[PDB]
């Protein structure tokens, strides 16, 4: 791509236009395209006498040929040094001033908003808020002024595109594209690296970056990204000299950002000595901006952001696995390596290859083995990591502190390096920062830690901006702020609920079931009439039905100890609700009882599962969405053998569900003081992360129209306040949930061959979910009646249960 470099950017220095080549550039990232005028380093890049004004400075006759001025026309013209007040005027730097609350903005004449600033820092871990804070003032400051939360989670793979793309689209990576610092496009056939010039084809960047959802709204941007070589004091200088452009002509919102403290981290670990002089440059620079800021009367005005993209953890070259240890053909796979794997055949002329003899030659090989492969689709969920043709069928799970490689010389012909990044979003070590400061933020307050694609959203409102769509649940960030919050209804219900009673007669059923259920009193014959239409159901339904978002035939079904909503097209419930207090006690499933499956009078035949099926199924077993376990009392205990409480499962997901059902639900009872439990089935087979139509089912139990869940969840609410009991909670609440893979093997648990109570709670930490995730696969609204702000309850469902020390 030829460039005429012999033109000039005289008065055009980081314009904010980029222009068409053949003509050279002259913005904050002509020197990645080797576009630049041939006067770009001369007019644009000044460095004399560097960036502080001194005493003898001090009104100056303005030299052009300054890095910055101190020269009395130097506020008029926006190009005074960032100390030039303090040092010049009597005035005091920014971190020294107190905390004063910014009830109001306070704004220059003729600006129309606030302005946004971004200050991105990649690396930046989420313990160096407490572990830096003697060395970082000014950041210190703005945490404790502002609003401010423990850490911020980033996405999966914990990497600096993925993550720097999600910040400014709200998407997941497998949405936006950016799924790796590496990718490889099939239908391109085209390979996107940090070297080279792949990267910047417009094709490898969907969804809509903060700068293009302004810029179609009115609302105009600086610049996001900054060519490497400009320094972070010509960065901040620039960012002012826009800021003191004309009404018309200034953007409303600005990103700095600094390869620090990443670049020292991978060569020194996250904590080694080496890093507190990164620390502090950092914090000088943030200093810089606000004494900026502060010149122009812009210190109680503009919003900013401090955040990172992910963290950093201890790598060293030693703690390194290599393929070549497992595979005989390590020859036939291409590898993306590092902190993640993802494997495709290195030939699509291979007719050898194949991925399930991969996947168990990497499968619980050696004892203390660093990875664990997985196929996408058996990703946990909450990595939300498939729906893209750029991630590889087969993904290799890296534990924290190791990386993955093909073969030992691919470490040696490529030890050097300390720290690295990129393992699953939930480890402490990737965890990141968010500070937010300025009239819009809340004063002095800390939040609870979230998601990074739920910042978007809230750019979108500090800049009065309509979101494209994306995965942040907007709404559910209203507590950070003062003012500008987005105010959401709860979506409508689509599908209304029947409301069956007694309708069929026992022999019309030919299920092929059987129950030992023939035992026979007007005492306890009102009160089994009453329990089946509902007079338990304010113990089991704590926050309301379930909203269904889509339409279909479904059923409301009452009893004592439990509440569903039995889907008459997937002929299993959507949801089963059900209580279980501190004192309730666990029992068997009687002897005589092992096998009953019972049919419910309420429900046609037609819409009825059978037992025929499951009996011919060879692979397929059942289990139950209400636990017999949990039965209030023997009679009541038969409503949980009825076949609309009946649910496909394989033998050995109910060694799991059997375990969660018989000991867990009874320990968070005991831990909780109750616990509210909702449980269902989740069909994902084109692994999207949104709920199935029928015609997406690709396995039913054998012979019938029974279709097999790709998942069971269950969402765990309690008291937050756990003096009081779930089902007599006045204030906010605690919730965990679980999606749990439905696996025909427990190859994922190398420990499975021993008792549950050794591997079947590690399997459900591991998937571990937000009630948001489960609301996309299932269609399904929770919490629609609570005594809680809606907002609240956005949060709420937001929340992830992470099970990190
Ligand atoms: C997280 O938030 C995001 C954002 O909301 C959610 O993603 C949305 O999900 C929708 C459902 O999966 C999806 O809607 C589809 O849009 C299709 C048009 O898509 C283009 O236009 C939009 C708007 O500008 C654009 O954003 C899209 O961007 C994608 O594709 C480009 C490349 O083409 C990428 O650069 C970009 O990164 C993005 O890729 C991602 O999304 C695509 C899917 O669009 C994936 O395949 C990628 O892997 C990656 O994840 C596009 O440029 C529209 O055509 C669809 O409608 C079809 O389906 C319905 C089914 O009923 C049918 O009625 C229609 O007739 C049509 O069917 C016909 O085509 C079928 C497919 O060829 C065919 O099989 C049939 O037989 C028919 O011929 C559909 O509405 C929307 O695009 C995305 N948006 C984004 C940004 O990803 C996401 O779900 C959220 N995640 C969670 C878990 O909640
Ligand atoms: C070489 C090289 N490798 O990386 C970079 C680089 C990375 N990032 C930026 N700017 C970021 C992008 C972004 C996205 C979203 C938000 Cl909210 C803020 C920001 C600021 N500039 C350059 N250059
Ligand atoms: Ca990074
Ligand atoms: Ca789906
Ligand atoms: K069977
Ligand atoms: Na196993
Ligand atoms: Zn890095």
């Amino acid at each position: 791509p030829w460039t005429a470099t012999s033109g000039s950017c005289k008065g055009r220095c980081f314009e904010l236009q980029e222009v068409g080549p053949p003509d050279c550039r002259c913005d904050n990232l002509c020197k990645s395209y080797s576009s630049c005028c041939h006067d770009f380093d001369e007019l644009c890049l000044k460095t004399a006498r560097g960036w502080e004004c001194t005493k003898d400075r001090c009104g100056e006759v303005r030299n052009e040929e300054n890095a910055c001025h101190c020269s009395e026309d130097c506020l008029s013209r926006g190009d005074c040094c960032t100390n030039y007040q303090v040092v010049c005027k009597g005035e005091s730097h920014w971190v020294d001033d107190d905390c004063e609350e910014i009830k109001v903005p306070e704004c220059p004449a003729g600006f129309v908003r606030p302005p946004l600033i971004i200050f991105s820092v990649d690396g930046f871990r989420a313990s160096y808020m407490k572990k830096g804070s003697k060395v970082m003032p000014n950041i210190e400051k703005l945490r404790s002024c502002g609003t401010h939360a423990p850490y911020m989670r980033p996405v999966y793979p914990t990497k600096t595109f993925p993550n720097l793309y999600t910040l400014a689209t709200g998407l997941y990576p497998e949405s936006h594209g950016i799924v790796g610092n590496s990718m490889y496009d099939p239908v391109f056939d085209a390979s996107f690296h940090l070297r080279g010039r792949e990267k910047f084809n417009h094709r490898w960047w969907g969804g809509q970056p903060l700068w293009i959802t302004a810029t179609k709204q009115g609302v105009r941007a600086g610049t996001f990204f900054w060519s490497v070589s400009i320094p972070h004091e010509r960065r901040i200088l620039t960012i002012l000299q826009w800021l003191s452009l004309p009404d018309n002509e200034r953007p409303s919102v600005y990103a700095f950002y600094s390869e620090q403290p990443d670049f020292s981290g991978h060569k020194y670990g996250p904590f080694g000595p080496e890093m507190t002089n990164p620390l502090r440059e950092i914090d000088k620079t943030v200093g810089q901006l606000m004494d900026g800021l502060k010149q122009l009367r812009l210190h109680r005005c503009v919003n900013v952001i401090f955040v990172g993209d992910h963290g950093m953890e201890d790598v060293t070259c030693d703690r390194t696995e290599f393929l070549s240890n497992y595979l005989t053909n390590v020859d036939d796979i291409t590898l993306v390596p590092g902190t993640l794997g993802r494997i495709r055949a290195k030939s699509i002329n291979n007719s050898k290859y194949d991925p399930k003899t991969i996947i168990a030659a990497l499968t619980c090989k050696k004892p203390d083995q660093h990875f664990k492969p997985y196929m996408k689709q058996h990703l946990p969920k909450r990595l939300h990591y498939a729906n893209n043709r750029r991630i590889e069928d087969i993904h290799l799970l890296v534990d924290r502190r190791w990386h993955v490689a093909r073969k030992p010389l691919d470490v040696y012909k490529k030890c050097f390096f300390q720290g690295d990044h990129g393992f699953d979003n939930k480890v402490n070590s990737m965890q990141t920062v968010f500070v937010g400061y300025g009239p819009t933020f809340k004063y002095r307050t800390k939040v609870p830690p979230f998601e990074n694609i739920e910042l978007y959203n809230v750019m979108c409102d500090l800049l009065g901006l309509k979101p494209a769509p994306n995965n942040g649940t907007h709404g559910s960030l209203n507590h950070l702020l003062r003012t500008n919050t987005f105010r959401p209804t709860m979506p409508d219900e689509v599908s209304r609920p029947n409301y069956p009673g007694i309708m069929y007669l026992q022999s019309e059923f030919d299920l092929g079931c059987t129950c030992d259920d023939k035992v026979e009193n007007k005492l306890e014959e009102l009160n089994k009439r009453l329990h089946t239409k509902g007079s338990t159901k304010e113990r089991h339904l704590l926050y309301g039905r379930p909203a269904v978002l889509y339409r279909t035939s479904y059923d409301i079904l009452y009893h004592t100890d439990f509440e569903s909503g039995y889907s008459e097209i997937f002929l299993m419930p959507l949801w089963t609700s059900y209580t279980i207090s501190k004192q309730a006690e666990v029992s068997s499933i009687p002897e005589h009882l092992t096998n009953c499956v019972r049919p419910d009078v309420r429900v046609s035949p037609g819409f009825s599962q059978n037992c025929l099926a499951y009996k011919n199924d060879k692979q397929m077993s059942y289990g139950f969405l209400f636990p017999p376990y949990l039965s209030s009392s023997p009679e009541a205990k038969y409503d949980a053998f009825l076949v609309t409480n009946m649910v496909p499962m394989y033998p050995a997901f109910k060694r799991v569900w059997a375990y969660f059902q018989r000991v867990l639900v009874k320990k968070y009872a005991s831990e909780r003081n109750g616990v509210n439990v909702i449980s269902g089935p989740i069909f994902d087979y084109n692994y999207d992360g949104l709920r199935d139509t029928e015609d997406e089912i690709k396995q039913y139990v054998e012979g019938s129209s029974i279709p097999v869940p790709t998942h069971y969840y269950s969402i765990i609410t309690s008291c937050l306040d756990f003096t009081q009991p779930a089902d007599k909670c006045d204030g906010p609440l605690s919730v965990s949930s679980f999606i749990l893979p439905h696996r025909p093997d427990n190859d994922e648990s190398c420990n499975s061959s021993e008792d549950e109570s050794k591997w079947v709670e590690e399997l459900m930490k591991m998937h571990t979910a937000r009630v948001r995730d489960i609301e996309h696969l299932t269609g399904l609204d929770f919490y629609r009646k609570t005594s809680r702000s809606y907002s609240e309850i956005l949060t709420l469902k937001t929340y992830l249960h992470t099970y990190e020390s």
